[PDB]
């Protein structure tokens, strides 16, 4: 496994970050590879990407995402200005993220409806420091574990609906787990 935190291998930006609680490793592996193995975890967040992401990036991702309990496999990333926290949902274990949310719209990319929806973190972490802010998330109908994104058809969708970006700061593919068991083995480019 490798120590929490963000920098560069082999190319790509990778961000691992877990809460402290123990049973979840992370490893980075050649190109835009990584890993991420976790038994009865806390939350944590890892994978491989780019910062800044850009608005019109056509993301692509390919391996396997075997998570037994609350997991999301996800191009996922942050904006400025506002400050987003935002959320392209391929695949996700028992738990969907959008549950409860309110629904702000559809949209279609690379062979799925998506669902759109907006939440709110209150006085949580952030990119930078404790904040309120909200969420953006497309969750995929149709769940899959490799695959290309067109971001720009969600951001576009989003703005669409009354979702803004701010400006780009990271954007990776990653698997999220909360408190849960699994897997995965992604290949990004």
């Amino acid at each position: 496994t490798i120590q929490p935190g963000t920098g560069y291998n082999n190319g790509y930006f990778y961000s691992y970050w877990n809460d402290g609680h123990g049973g979840v490793t992370y490893t980075n592996g050649p190109g835009g590879q990584f890993s991420v193995n976790w038994s009865n975890s806390g939350h944590f967040v890892g994978g491989k990407g780019w910062q800044p992401g850009t608005k019109n990036k056509v993301i692509n991702f390919s391996g396997s995402y075997n998570p037994n309990g609350n997991s999301y496999l996800s191009v996922y990333g942050w904006s400025r200005n506002p400050l987003i926290e935002y959320y392209i949902v391929e695949n996700f274990g028992t738990y969907n993220p959008s549950t409860g949310a309110t629904k702000l719209g559809e949209v279609t990319s690379d062979g799925s409806v998506y669902d759109i929806y907006r939440t709110q973190r209150v006085n949580q972490p952030s990119i930078i420091g404790t904040a309120t802010f909200y969420q953006y998330w497309s969750v995929r109908r149709n769940h899959r574990s490799s695959g290309s994104v067109n971001t720009a058809n969600h951001f576009n969708a989003w703005a669409q609906q009354g979702l803004t970006l701010g400006t780009m700061d990271y954007q990776i593919v990653a698997v999220e787990g909360y408190f849960s068991s699994g897997s995965a083995s992604i290949t990004v480019s």
